[PDB]
């Protein structure tokens, strides 16, 4: 699944119910954003399918180079996603938005472009 990735790199992500920022290694592939706690981890911490989502730039009080993934068709609608819990649970995400912070302005632009291209490339886009 992780072979032939569209982009890989470190990004800071804001939590769902609990609003805490975590540094995660992201992998964009198969029109999904997989994230890992550590780069060499065998298992992803979570997966965010990009189908039906949009991206928009945002300004954050503390974190620079931010953007958000959100569902444009249904405001306030929880984004379909799946992640693991320390106790072993595999559960659905609780995010209405995914606020992400990139390491640099350039990396923000590259990530936003890669994600948008992935979403548009999907043959089942807007269906
Ligand atoms: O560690 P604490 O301070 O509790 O914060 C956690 C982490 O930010 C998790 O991120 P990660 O999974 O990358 O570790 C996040 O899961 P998401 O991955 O869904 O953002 C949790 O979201 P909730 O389960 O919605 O609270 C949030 O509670």
């Amino acid at each position: 699944t992780f072979f032939n990735p569209d982009r890989e790199g470190w990004l800071l992500k804001l939590g769902g119910r609990v609003k805490t920022w975590k540094r995660r290694w992201f992998i964009l592939t198969d029109n999904c954003l997989y994230y890992f706690e550590y780069t060499t981890d065998k298992e992803p911490r979570g997966i965010i399918p990009l189908e039906n989502l949009s991206i928009r730039e945002v300004l954050d009080p503390r974190k620079p180079n931010c953007f958000e993934l959100y569902n444009p068709s249904h405001k306030g609608q929880v984004i379909k996603a799946c992640k693991t819990e320390a106790d072993g649970r595999v559960v659905e995400g609780n995010h209405v938005v995914y606020r992400i912070s990139a390491p640099s302005p350039e990396e923000k632009e590259e990530w936003m472009k890669s994600i948008k291209a992935s979403i548009s490339r999907d043959p089942f886009y807007d269906m």
